[PDB]
């Protein structure tokens, strides 16, 4: 007879333990998961028109889209009961599965309509023969209210992957629009390479008959990974039966990579996944006026090759310029990389899905922003991609969970020396303005969406630390430590310049106990920040299911000038935990997220960490304590 006593050692063997008995321990309470059972992809997000709520999707047990509402952005609704699914399998196209999709607002009879993958035959993986057939784009309309999704009675629109090419995947079409492919598609081939032509036409583009444009994400066998573009046919926005191919948009050498090295965006690996299309601007997101990022998942793998298995799942992002189709024969246009990172470096963040956030929306309105943005759904497998070694699966009764909902916009970096760590090549940002002095840069902006940072603060208990500097190795438990595992840590550290050749390494222990801690800090020699868990948790000796392995991103602290002098740039974290579910946000531009399974009850102490090398000063630093539920009619 074993009830959980969280005050007491565990016990050596947790997939001993009867079902559900791990159900609260590491669970959390401001984030999105559903009631029980296990989240996959975030898929299928959309404002409806109608009311202004946004909708938010994602894969639940393997068995279809299920979704919930938000008005605020900080509260969700299930849309209803028994997993609150939208669409499942067992249609005539979708006989096996039903895989990521995305919403057009006004569709078909002017509502919502999800454009999905349908899935007739399994398996379905690069490193395997493909099945002809096993994926199709297929359509559904919205019903009560986003409540459900009832499938075209028809086939497939997209019925097939491109004509003999020999794909190895094709699935989670993800709809957008464009003033500047519109345009691109629309003028001459030659009238359409100067600049001066094409801005002009840009001006006049008018968003509310754009055509829709898809990108469906894969491979080619042999070849390369890529996107497959499609859009309305003939470009007519109320064509949603035919969608003409415009061929591979964007495409890589396998497994090749970003840089020479790969350092700063991972590898674009075997096969690409669920891909975004973006277009930002220093505010939001503008389909007119933004850069073109896009945002995707890349399947790696190291060598020999384990057949179905993907050894790595990067969640990259990049942006860069869409031009002509070249000379050749190739796609109708091209999407060129000029710069590119990881959305979030957490081995077990994948699949992002975001959407489109308009002014407009009850949430925008409601919290006073009148801009658009556009908001992103990272994925946090919890059973490492199901590769983990037994996890007490069945005891928490529960698997997964989707990040905080993120902001992504055209981050600046201002009064930036513009040097060797400015001037290197293959990495996540691009030179704005510099006069060879100092220089503004280009990179993608990653913050908590607001309405859900708001509300994480708002009855919140503060407790502040004196700011203090550490020179010799040390470990100072805060002032004041919370006595549970939800809280927000914020902390800015001021590092010298003698500290980027040194082995120092600055940052905190938290969740921690006499038995248990969890370390972030951050590395300058590879200048990365770094999540040590092989102490998170007393349970993972015994229990290899709880993976302990360490966590790290690369975050370059550029030399700036600050109030008329050099320095090193100001490391601003902001590290939000979600009981089990820990995120570290850095400078608007980094998130590092993964899970910190503590055991004990005690396990939440804080401390500040230097290991002696170099010197390092914490300003500002403070928590706040208990967060907020998301969930408020569970
Ligand atoms: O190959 C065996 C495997 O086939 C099916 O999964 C295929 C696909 O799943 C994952 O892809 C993503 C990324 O998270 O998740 C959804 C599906 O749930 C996809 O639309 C999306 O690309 C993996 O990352 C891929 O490597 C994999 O090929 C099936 O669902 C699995 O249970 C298993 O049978």
């Amino acid at each position: 007879s074993y009830h959980l006593d969280t005050t007491a050692p565990p016990p050596t063997n947790l997939s001993t333990l009867p079902n559900n008995t791990l159900f609260h321990l590491w669970r959390p309470r401001a984030h999105i998961l559903p009631a029980e059972g296990q989240i996959g992809d975030p898929c299928a997000h959309y404002t409806d028109p109608s009311t202004g709520l946004f909708h938010v999707g994602f894969l639940h047990d393997g068995d279809g889209i299920a979704g919930a509402t938000t008005a605020n952005l900080a509260t969700y609704t299930d849309t209803s009961d028994n997993g609150s699914f939208l669409i499942q399998p067992g249609g005539k196209n979708d006989p096996v599965a039903v895989f990521d999709g995305a919403v057009i607002p006004v569709g078909v009879n002017n509502t919502p309509t999800l454009l999905y993958t349908s899935v007739s035959f399994l398996p379905i993986h690069w490193s395997i023969p493909y099945t002809r057939g096993s994926e199709t784009q297929s359509l559904a309309v919205a019903r009560d209210g986003g409540r459900r999704f009832d499938k075209l009675d028809q086939g497939p629109v997209i019925a097939d992957h491109p004509f003999a090419v020999d794909v190895t995947a094709f699935r989670a079409p993800f709809v957008f629009r464009s003033a500047r492919l519109d345009v691109l598609l629309s003028l001459d081939e030659e009238v359409a390479r100067n600049e001066t032509a094409v801005q002009q036409a840009v001006d006049g583009w008018t968003e509310k008959n754009a055509p829709w444009y898809v990108a469906v994400s894969g491979g080619v066998h042999g070849v390369g990974p890529a996107q497959f573009l499609y859009r309305q046919n003939g470009g007519n926005a109320s064509e949603f039966q035919y969608w003409e191919y415009l061929g591979e948009w964007w495409q890589e050498a396998t497994n090749s990579s970003w840089g020479d090295e790969g350092t700063w965006a991972g590898r674009w690996g075997f096969n690409f996944e669920t891909g975004n299309v973006l277009f930002l601007t220093e505010e939001g997101h503008d389909p007119q006026t933004g850069e073109v990022f896009v945002t995707l998942g890349t399947e790696g793998s190291g060598l020999p090759i384990v057949p179905q298995v993907s050894s790595i799942h990067d969640m990259l992002w990049a942006a860069g310029e869409v031009g002509v189709g070249s000379e050749q024969e190739g796609a109708k246009v091209e999407f060129s990389p000029s710069m590119a990172g990881f959305l979030d470096w957490g081995f077990s963040a994948y699949a992002a899905a975001g959407k489109v956030l308009p002014a407009s929306s009850a949430v925008s309105k409601t919290s006073g922003v009148e801009v658009d943005r556009y908001v992103s759904f990272v994925w946090l497998t919890g059973d490492q991609y199901e590769q983990a070694d037994g996890f007490p699966t069945a005891q928490q009764g529960w698997t997964g969970s989707l990040l905080l909902p993120r902001e992504l916009k055209v981050q600046t970096v201002e009064n930036v020396v513009d040097n060797e760590l400015v001037r290197e090549e293959g990495v996540s940002w691009v030179v704005g303005e510099s006069d060879n002095q100092t220089a503004t840069l280009r990179t993608l902006g990653i913050t908590i969406a607001r309405e859900t940072k708001a509300a994480l603060l708002a009855n919140g208990s503060v407790t502040a630390e004196e700011d203090r500097t550490l020179q010799t190795a040390a470990v100072v438990p805060f002032a004041q430590s919370p006595s549970s595992k939800f809280f927000v840590l914020t902390a800015q550290l001021e590092f010298p310049a003698s500290a980027r050749s040194s082995p120092l390494q600055s940052g905190f222990e938290i969740l921690a106990s006499e038995l248990e801690r969890t370390a972030i800090y951050y590395q300058f020699s590879n200048e990365s920040l770094v999540v040590d868990r092989s102490q998170t948790s007393a349970a993972a000796p015994t229990n290899p299911g709880l993976d302990s392995f360490t966590e790290s991103g690369k975050l370059r602290l550029f030399d700036v000038i600050e109030n008329g002098q050099e320095q090193v740039e100001t490391l601003d974290l902001t590290v939000v935990v979600d009981n089990a579910v820990v995120e570290v946000y850095a400078n608007g531009r980094f998130a590092l997220s993964t899970w910190a399974r503590s055991w004990y009850d005690n396990s939440t102490q804080i401390r500040f960490f230097h290991n002696g090398e170099g010197e390092v000063q914490f300003r500002n630093v403070s928590v706040s304590e208990g967060l907020y539920n998301a969930w408020p009619e569970r």
